């Protein structure tokens, strides 16, 4: 019925989630020709959805297997959610990934795990005022005193690609934002409508994979390459850099709350 894709960074409490959502309704094997990992399983509580457990990884890069395992899935359009594994004692670091992950199009919900320890040390995440600037429902969640967990499963299946309809997509810089505008009106209709602004800023960032697995006519080619060209000349910086200082600057952007 509803297929929910758990993901986060490395040590955020995804196991520890994952067995106390599934239980022993767990199936572990292999993501095709590749030495990764694949586990899933049904939901405890609600049987009718499925949670298809994703790799560790800090960000969707072409390089490790780990990630191209990831980047395929979410991709794929085989989930009707992500929930999303936030480390809270990291929030900063962690957001890194969930901007990119909300870029497939597949919505976004942040199980913002490790609440407890937040509490420990003193510091502070206002759940209501991060979630509306960032854009995605937000639910504290604790895998130790285990709170929130049935809170945030409910939450992810009801935030799906056939409820949601407005979809809040980081907005960055004009001159960046001028940049992913000019490479979407040229891709037209040769990249999926919902991931559209992923690969967007991929073909900008030159990434491998992308630009491989997509058969891109001679015209739209060249004026993607003019586009990025002149992007790196207003900002007087490669294109990789102009998105990795975009996202961080978005993300203290979005932290003028926490
Ligand atoms: N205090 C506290 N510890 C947690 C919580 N969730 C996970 N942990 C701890 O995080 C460590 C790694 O958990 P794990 O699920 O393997 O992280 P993962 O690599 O994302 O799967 C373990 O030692 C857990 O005790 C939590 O909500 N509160």
């Amino acid at each position: 019925m509803t297929e929910i894709a758990l993901i986060g960074n490395p040590n955020s409490g995804k196991t520890s989630l994952f067995n106390l959502i599934t239980g022993h309704n767990q199936r572990v094997g292999n993501w095709p020709g590749v030495t990764v990992e694949r586990k899933s399983g049904l939901v405890k509580k609600n049987k009718d959805l499925e949670i298809q457990d994703l790799p560790g990884i800090y960000s969707m890069s072409p390089y490790s297997p780990e990630e191209k395992v990831a980047r395929d899935y979410l991709l794929s359009q085989r989930a009707d959610s992500i929930l999303n594994v936030v480390d809270a004692t990291n929030l900063e670091r962690n957001l890194y990934l969930t901007t990119q992950l909300i870029e497939t199009g597949i919505p976004v919900t942040i199980a913002l795990n490790m609440i407890d320890v937040l509490d420990g040390q003193g510091k502070k995440i206002n759940v209501d005022k991060l979630s509306y600037h960032l854009g995605v429902p937000v639910v504290a969640t604790s895998a130790l005193k285990q709170t929130g967990v049935d809170q945030v499963v409910k939450k992810a299946a009801h935030t799906t690609t056939s409820t949601v309809g407005d979809l809040a997509f980081p907005i960055y810089d004009d001159r960046l934002e001028a940049a992913i505008s000019q490479i979407l009106e040229v891709l037209g209709n040769s990249v999926p409508q919902r991931s559209a602004r992923f690969y967007a800023i991929k073909l900008f960032e030159q990434d491998s994979l992308v630009e491989a697995e997509l058969d891109l006519s001679q015209f739209q080619r060249k004026e993607i390459e003019d586009i990025i060209r002149i992007t790196e000349e207003i900002f007087t910086e490669d294109a990789e850099s102009i998105v990795i200082n975009e996202r961080y600057a978005f993300i203290e952007r979005v932290c003028q709350m926490a």
